[PDB]
């Protein structure tokens, strides 16, 4: 309700659409660039991930890389739907 | 292109979370006052709360990184 809780979980999904506008779009840009199938997806991911944590690590990295390793699976499974 | 440019870019988009929500995130923690006894009790209604509203993979990354940040703060503090 109006509480504080649910005042913190509302602005929560105001960010949350907005990180969803904002990056969506270019990690299906740099999926079909990788054009990543089962075979070497989690080989892609280890090494997208190494090189992104080369320069550091903070809590947004994470995200970032949980919400491209979904968006990355979600395209193997869908591509592969025959 | 190849794998250091798609990490590079994570790392470039990354940081731009990082710095667009941070403080966001530290003055939520500061009007909520979690403490040991109500940090899952807190994060429980606020993750109601959010998900009322729908779900895609944004809204879960939020929720993740500020309940990281939440028992951040309940471990360093309290
Ligand atoms: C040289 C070269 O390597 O070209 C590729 C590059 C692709 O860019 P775009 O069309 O936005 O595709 C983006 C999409 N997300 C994708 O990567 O699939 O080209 C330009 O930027 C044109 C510059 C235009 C010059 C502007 C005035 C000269
Ligand atoms: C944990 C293993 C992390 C292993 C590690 O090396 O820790 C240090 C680093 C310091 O970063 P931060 O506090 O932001 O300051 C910049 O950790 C995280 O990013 C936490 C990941 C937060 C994960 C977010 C939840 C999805
Ligand atoms: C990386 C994202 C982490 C998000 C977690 C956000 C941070 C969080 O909720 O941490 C607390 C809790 C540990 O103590 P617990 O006895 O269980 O809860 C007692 C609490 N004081 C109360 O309200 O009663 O952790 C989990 O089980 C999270 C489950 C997931
Ligand atoms: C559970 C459940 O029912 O989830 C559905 C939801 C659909 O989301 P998305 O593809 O944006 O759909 C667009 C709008 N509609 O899933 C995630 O959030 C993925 C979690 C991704 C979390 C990343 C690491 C766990």
């Amino acid at each position: 309700g109006s509480s504080t809780m649910g005042q913190v979980g509302r602005q929560l999904a105001i960010i949350g659409d907005d990180i969803n506008r904002r990056y969506d779009s270019e990690f299906q840009t740099m999926l079909q660039h990788l054009q990543p199938t089962a075979e070497n997806a989690y080989e892609y991911f280890t090494k997208i991930a190494t090189s992104l944590f080369e320069s550091g690590i903070n809590w947004g990295r994470v995200v970032a890389l949980l919400g491209f390793g979904y968006r990355l699976a979600l395209h193997v499974y869908q591509h592969g739907l025959t």
